[PDB]
């Protein structure tokens, strides 16, 4: 019932494993956006980002998630 | 390559069955919209819809993907 936009690094670790790159390309989709006829989707770098993320998250379990999801997913 | 507003049900049905859900939230986020801030992500849903739209894409492979999630998602 929380916005995604809203979710703590604490909500997202609470997504069950399989729903997780989901959130993350939700999260990716909603936000770090250009046009939406541009949008594309990275199946590999959000493979690829989303564990990098369930660590940070892990480490800092009060930040935005979504703000970790645009750093994580600049800095590779 | 393809931006998601593109795809077509053929491109969706040729994601790897792991990433179907994510391409599907990510297609809902972009468009399916009110406000990011709001924009609620609705795992059950996702989990649900998704099996539906993978038959509705098989049914009609050249009718576009983000029309078919819309559509799926609203017939429940």
């Amino acid at each position: 019932k929380k916005p995604v936009n809203s979710w703590t690094c604490e909500d997202f670790l609470a997504v069950d494993e399989s729903f997780q790159p989901t959130a993350v390309g939700f999260a990716e989709a909603l936000n770090n956006k250009d046009k939406p006829e541009d949008a594309v989707l990275d199946v590999q770098g959000i493979a690829t980002v989303t564990p990098a993320i369930v660590q940070a998250c892990t480490q800092d379990k009060q930040a935005n998630f979504k703000d970790k999801v645009k750093g994580e997913w600049d800095k590779i």
